[PDB]
């Protein structure tokens, strides 16, 4: 899968969590988001195609996925503890991670 | 200044920027936010007193302020270009940083 695919997965599944018709859909969507974020961390965004892997722009891009994965894991822990409403509230706060990275690099 | 006064400065100046309609107003408010964030960048929240300076929790707290200052700096550059509406949109996006740190450490 490519970066565009990963971003579609992130977008669809964030919306799944918001509209989840049952509690179990939340964990499943978070699981897919986690994998998409780790896959996207290994891509080069078009606006950074000139930059080397050691460039500060690429460093911040990769770090954004690490941080998103950490907050996905926090929400997964809540869901796995049965605190699914808390997990859904935590998932809503993931949008700020999308917005921040996009501000820089989308 | 203390943490609570620094936080009040950030809180009030976000609204100053939203209320503004010219580049000088936005620049002046962003400059005040920058000074507040810096004054608190080296401090320690109550819930982290018993933590090493290099602990993961302290490191994430400090990265919170460093990253907020970076995005204030980016919004300042927009104001300095006369890009009032873009600077205001960047300022509104700062709220993600506020809520992210609070949810971890408030
Ligand atoms: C960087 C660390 C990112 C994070 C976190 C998220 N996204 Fe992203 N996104 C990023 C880039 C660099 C791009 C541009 C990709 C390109 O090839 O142009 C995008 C793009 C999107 C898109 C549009 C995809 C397309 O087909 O053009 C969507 C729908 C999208 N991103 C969604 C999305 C969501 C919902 C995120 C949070 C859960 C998210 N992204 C995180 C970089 C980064
Ligand atoms: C961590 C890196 C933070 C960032 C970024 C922001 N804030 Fe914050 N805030 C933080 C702490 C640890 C605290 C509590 C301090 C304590 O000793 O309890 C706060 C508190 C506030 C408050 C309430 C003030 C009070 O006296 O309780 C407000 C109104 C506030 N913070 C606003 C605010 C805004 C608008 C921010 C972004 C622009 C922001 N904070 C960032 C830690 C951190
Ligand atoms: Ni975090
Ligand atoms: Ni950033």
């Amino acid at each position: 899968a490519d970066l565009e695919d990963n971003m579609e997965t992130l977008n669809d599944n964030l919306k799944v969590i918001e509209k989840a018709d049952n509690a179990a859909q939340v964990k499943d969507a978070l699981t897919k988001m986690r994998a998409a974020a780790l896959d996207a961390q290994k891509a080069t965004p078009p606006k950074l195609e000139d930059k080397s892997p050691d460039s500060p722009e690429m460093w911040h891009f990769r770090h954004g996925f690490d941080h998103l994965v950490g907050h996905i894991d926090d929400a997964l822990k809540l869901a796995n503890e049965g605190k699914v409403k808390e997990a859904q509230a935590a998932a809503e706060q993931l949008k700020c991670h999308c917005n921040h990275c996009h501000q820089h690099y989308r």
